[PDB]
C-alpha cells in the first residue's frame, strides 16, 4: 500500500526513483517548446514562393 | 492530507486513482504532439484556392 | 519519504504548497495552448490581405 516506508524502499533500483520526482523540472522545459513554434509561422509566407 | 488508509479507500471505485496515476506518461504523449502539429502547415497552403 | 504529517505541516507557510498544487495543473492548461497554435498558420497568410 502507500506509505513512507514504500517511498524509501523504492531507492533499491534507482530507475523509477529518479523519474518519479524529477519529471516536473523537465515538464517546464516542454512548455516553452510550444512558445518557440510561433516564429515558425512567418516561414508559411515564404512557403508559397519557396526559397 | 493523505496516507496508507486514504489511498486504500479509493480501491473500491478507483475512478480518480486512474487519472491521478500515470499522469507523467500523459505529458510525454503531449511532448510528441507539438512536433506532429507542424505538418498542419500544409492545411494553410490550399486556403489560396478556396474563397 | 512521505507522510500525512509532512503535507499538513507544510501548511504553516503554504508558500511551497501553492507551487506544489498549481504547477501540476498548468500542464493541462498548456495542452490546449499547443492546439491554439494552428490558427497562427492561417493568421500568417491573412496578413497579405489585412495589415
Ligand atoms: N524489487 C522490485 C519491487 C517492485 N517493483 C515495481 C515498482 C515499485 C516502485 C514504485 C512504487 C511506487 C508507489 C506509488 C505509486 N502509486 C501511487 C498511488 C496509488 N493509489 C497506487 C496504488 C497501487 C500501486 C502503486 C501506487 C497514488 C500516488 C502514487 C520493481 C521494479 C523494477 C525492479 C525491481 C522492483 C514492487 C515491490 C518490489
Ligand atoms: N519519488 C519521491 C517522492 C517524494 N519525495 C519526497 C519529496 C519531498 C519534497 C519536499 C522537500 C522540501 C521540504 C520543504 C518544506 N519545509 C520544511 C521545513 C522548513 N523549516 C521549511 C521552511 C521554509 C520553507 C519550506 C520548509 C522542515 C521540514 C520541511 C522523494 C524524495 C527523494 C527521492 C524520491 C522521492 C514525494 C512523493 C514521491
Ligand atoms: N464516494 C467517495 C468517497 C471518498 N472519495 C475520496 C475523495 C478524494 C480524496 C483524494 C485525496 C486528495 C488528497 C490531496 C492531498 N494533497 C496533496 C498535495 C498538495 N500540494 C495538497 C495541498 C492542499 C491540500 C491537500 C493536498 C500534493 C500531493 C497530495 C471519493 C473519490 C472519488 C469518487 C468517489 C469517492 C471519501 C469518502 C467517500
Amino acid at each position: 500500500l502507500l506509505e513512507l516506508d514504500k517511498w524509501a524502499s523504492l531507492w533499491n533500483w534507482f530507475d523509477i526513483t529518479n523519474w518519479l520526482w524529477y519529471i516536473r523540472i523537465f515538464i517546464i522545459i516542454v512548455g516553452s517548446l510550444i512558445g518557440l513554434r510561433i516564429v515558425f509561422a512567418v516561414l508559411s509566407l515564404v512557403n508559397r514562393v519557396r526559397q
